[PDB]
């Protein structure tokens, strides 16, 4: 693909719940969590759902969020992000979702991937709705 590649794979996690398809959504989990956390985590998911009132009729990418990289010898071996967007749905409300994504862990590359959502309506980040765990 022709954009970076933590927005390549961030528009196919925002297009998993456009979609409500949690199988999608979850098959971006850390390898840990889908071998450890898989009720749990597709439960929790169901709500993030359910919080969403209407299908989305539009969004666009905020940036990566904020994170860390670590380099050693010239060969990143970790890099953190949280990728970003805000969302509309057809009721008129604004929501903005940020994914907690570990994109390279070379110690621990079942920790690699999605461990946590975050959620909220109009920016309102002091009422939101928080899924996954902490790695």
């Amino acid at each position: 693909g022709d954009e970076g590649n933590i927005k390549e794979n961030a528009v196919r996690m925002m297009e998993c719940i456009v979609n409500k398809d949690s199988e999608k959504l979850f098959d971006f989990y850390n390898k840990d969590m889908k071998d450890n956390y898989k009720d749990s985590s597709l439960d929790e998911i169901r709500q993030l759902f359910e919080y969403i009132d209407g299908a989305i009729t539009s969004y666009n990418y905020e940036g990566k969020g904020g994170g860390q990289e670590a380099k050693n010898d010239g060969i990143i071996c970790y890099y953190s992000c949280h990728p970003e967007f805000d969302f509309t749905t057809e009721t008129g409300q604004e929501y903005t979702i940020s994914f907690s994504y570990h994109y390279i862990w070379n110690e621990h590359p079942e920790y690699e991937g999605i461990n946590m959502i975050q959620i909220c309506k109009d920016g309102n980040w002091g009422e939101k709705l928080i899924i996954g765990r902490n790695y």
